[PDB]
C-alpha cells in the first residue's frame, strides 16, 4: 500500500477497498480522507505503509517529499522529513525519497518518513 498509488486510484476503487477494509460510509466523503483512513486502517492492521516523493528542504533544515501533482507545492500529502533524517542521510533538495512512512501523530497534521529508502 503506496500513498501515491491510492493517490492515483478511482475514487469508486478507494471505496470499495476501503470499505472491504471495514471503514463506513466512505460513499459520501471526499477521496483525501478515504485515502488517509484506508491508510491509517492498513496501519492499525500491523501492516507497513509507503509513500515517495521528491525531497525539498526549507530555509529552517526540516523538508517534505513533494509530488508532482501538486506540481511539487506545498500538499495535504506531504511526506515530513525531519532535519536528522536530512543530516544523517546526507539528503539534498531535488532527491526523489521513497520509503515507509506513518500517519501522523496528536499535533502533527502530514504523513512522517519512518525510514529512508527503507
Amino acid at each position: 500500500m503506496n500513498l501515491t498509488e491510492l493517490k492515483n486510484t478511482p475514487v469508486s476503487e478507494l471505496i470499495t477497498l476501503g470499505e472491504n477494509m471495514g471503514l463506513e460510509n466512505l460513499a459520501r466523503m471526499r477521496k483525501q480522507d478515504i485515502i488517509f483512513a484506508i491508510l491509517k486502517q492498513h496501519a492499525k492492521s500491523g501492516e507497513d505503509i509507503f509513500g515517495d516523493g521528491v525531497l525539498e528542504i526549507l530555509q529552517d533544515g526540516f523538508g517534505f517529499l513533494r509530488s508532482a501533482d501538486s506540481s511539487y507545492l506545498a500538499g495535504p500529502d506531504d511526506i515530513y522529513v525531519s532535519p536528522s533524517q536530512i543530516r544523517r542521510f546526507n539528503l539534498r533538495t531535488g532527491d526523489t525519497i521513497s520509503g515507509k512512512i506513518r500517519p501522523p501523530k496528536e499535533g502533527e497534521r502530514y504523513f512522517a518518513l519512518l525510514k529512508v529508502n527503507e
